């Protein structure tokens, strides 16, 4: 083969389905055509998989259209077939997979888990890191245990009493009642009263089986794109302003910029991330830098902060994508070596 | 009857124990309640379906593969599909792959993608329990007592580390363990600086992260936890040979339950402890797919606690289906909103 086969996964049974498609389109449009034969795997709303092997068609049409036209081919997977994991319902090659499903299934380790079972190289966080970063309270647990400054939180599960919690949190710290693992605004509720609190708790437990309460923090929402495996690099910080308006130009001191970058890298490492993460911070008026979230499959559309921050840092998106693919393949190669050496040792 | 698919084998060093766990499960599942299929994953990651449980009980899966009774399958995104075009039902999956790919969230991830009910810890909880330093990180953060540890990664300098751990733990005898691997070859006792440095090197050939722990003197005690939101603990068992103080017993059971909840486990886990001579109770590991063979501690501890294996299995399946039902409700409600 003269080119590497790249499969971009998008859609999925996730409320970020449409953003996923837009991310995938940018990636497909931006992948160096000289280096890659690009296939797009579309997962529809009921979880059916389709393969589109003409990237140009994916850029030109909605995947739903391609399904209906018949050009997007129903596929399943071929276990054990390391080279050609996709099988028409004819097998198709994949040298590396770019999981670009946001939220449920895509960032929560599920898709990563399938890809591990297929022994395929894939971009970004592995199963464990995806799961840790997906559950925001678990992320903070790991970060704080390692000494990384985070926005404080309080986890509640359905069996916990809700009475007294509001007051105790007010005493400790307006609050947010948030699903631990859901991003949609439907699952993040601002509360100003006890009554609002318990109503919000009830509401969020209709969506997620665990929630977290957070203090509403005054400060700027600063983001930083991290890239790498073992030796992560951090972009220039960007800012988002909920109405959201975004910009890669924020006027932070040399000190704060440096902190954001270093903590982003340290956080990335602390949750054992791979490939990429967008680390989202609050920076308080007193310039305290606080991690709020690590996103392992950040938006990747042409206006999305992750690629925009890198571009603003001197890394054009095509090069970014090449690096993500290289990192993915390198991780896979290293993991395969460890596995095999252990296998030999263990049975001997 | 409900269709139960028991998944075993796997690309894992615990492949053979997995087969034995599965055989016990298939042997013990109530025939009146279940139509049992076995999914066998071979060493190279190929998947096979055996729809005659008695064949699986009578023969090794490798034999069935060679004979052809273990049919190559893939998934249909009736989750299993032959490679006749036939599709096979599954109402609940019993993943029984130990260690790599079985307890580390990957298999759970696939089952999640397929919207199948399945027994045991979910992706997140599997991943947290699989990597032992992460488990301890989460447990200690929540105030659960655990054996001390120090994680090392390949890029960390080793110089002076041994001495520092000696100073922290007041013992010269340590273990250098892979964070995510169970074989004895990935757990190395060290008692000198030289042994430490050699062990670190050795383990880094097998895992990308390792953990150092002090050698703890005391009894190896285990405890089976069962349930979802309302876990119950078995009477403690001990590893000396295995076997199934009222205060210490209570600490064990309670800490096992609290540990189970703290890692957001579901269905089952075996919580492994040390109990020092001074009666200090320390969690060392949580196993989300513990051995399930006819002599394995998890089912034996339950049997000893008044819960026979067939009934244990029924509850595991009921817990899985119930979890699945609640999870679907949540995601449907969220999707609507």
């Amino acid at each position: 083969a003269e080119k590497l086969h790249i499969s971009v996964l998008c859609g999925g049974q996730s409320t970020e389905h449409e953003i996923s498609i837009q991310s995938a389109k940018n990636i497909v449009n931006t992948l160096d055509a000289a280096k890659y034969l690009i296939s797009v795997i579309f997962i529809d709303h009921v979880g059916r998989w389709y393969l589109i092997d003409q990237p140009e068609m994916f850029l030109a049409h909605s995947p739903d259209h391609l399904v209906k036209e018949g050009s997007a081919r129903p596929i399943t997977i071929a276990f054990g077939d390391a080279a050609k994991p996709w099988q028409s319902l004819r097998r198709y090659s994949a040298d590396c997979v770019f999981p670009m499903v946001h939220g449920t299934q895509g960032e929560d380790g599920a898709l990563q888990g399938l890809l591990e079972l297929l022994n395929l190289p894939y971009v970004g966080a592995n199963v464990q890191s995806s799961a840790v970063c997906m559950e925001k309270d678990l992320t903070k647990t790991v970060l704080r245990a390692g000494g990384i400054p985070v926005v404080d939180w309080h986890t509640l599960s359905p069996r916990d009493a809700t009475e007294g919690v509001y007051q105790r949190l007010l005493d400790r710290w307006e609050l947010f009642v948030k699903a631990v693992s859901l991003g949609s605004s439907v699952a993040t509720l601002p509360v100003k009263t006890e009554t609002e609190f318990t109503k919000a708790v009830k509401e969020v437990f209709r969506y997620d089986d665990r929630l977290m309460v957070e203090p509403r923090i005054r400060g700027r929402e600063i983001e930083c794109a991290v890239l790498g495996n073992g030796a992560p690099k951090a972009s220039l910080p960007g800012e988002i302003i909920p109405h959201a308006t975004t910009t890669t130009s924020v006027d932070l001191s040399e000190s704060v910029t440096k902190q954001i970058q270093q903590i982003a890298i340290d956080a990335f490492k602390m949750v054992h991330c791979s490939g990429m993460a967008r680390v989202d911070f609050f920076v308080t008026p007193n310039n305290k830098v606080l991690v709020n979230e690590i996103n392992t499959i950040p938006g990747f559309t042409n206006i999305s902060m992750y690629p925009k921050m890198w571009e603003a840092s001197g890394l054009p998106c095509p090069n970014l994508l090449d690096q993500l693919i290289e990192l993915a393949i390198d991780r896979h190669q290293e993991q395969q070596k460890l596995i095999r050496c252990y296998e030999v040792k263990a049975r001997s």
